[PDB]
């Protein structure tokens, strides 16, 4: 699971810390989960829990349930978080989030 690389206490903190619903923030959330100065190797393993199906890529669907790659009673983003988050990130504008841009969303948080 997400504690591959990630600390279950810090897990819990930062899931919590968006329970509100329309209150995600992603760069935040990536502070409070000890993803920010993860190196590029253990972001590909949390981009590849995100990407539930192997697509390679995190398409809106997987990223509407980001929380649940985290911790597996997590709350669904609204429609209205799903969608702030993939503007934050999909930089081609395809519709999807890809490793790279996932890569860049740590880096810039
Ligand atoms: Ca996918
Ligand atoms: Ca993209």
């Amino acid at each position: 699971p997400m504690t591959k690389v990630l600390k279950a206490d810090d897990i819990n903190k930062a899931v919590s810390a968006f329970k509100d619903p329309g209150t995600f923030d992603y760069k935040r959330f990536f502070q409070l989960v000890g993803l920010k100065g993860k190196s590029e190797a253990q972001v590909k393993e949390v981009f590849e829990i995100l990407d539930k199906d192997q697509s390679g890529f995190i398409e809106e669907e997987e990223l509407k349930s980001v929380l649940k790659g985290f911790s597996a009673h997590g709350r669904d983003l609204s429609d209205t978080e799903t969608k702030a988050l993939l503007a934050a990130g999909d930089s081609d504008h395809d519709g999807k989030i890809g490793a790279d841009e996932f890569a860049k969303m740590v880096a810039q948080a």
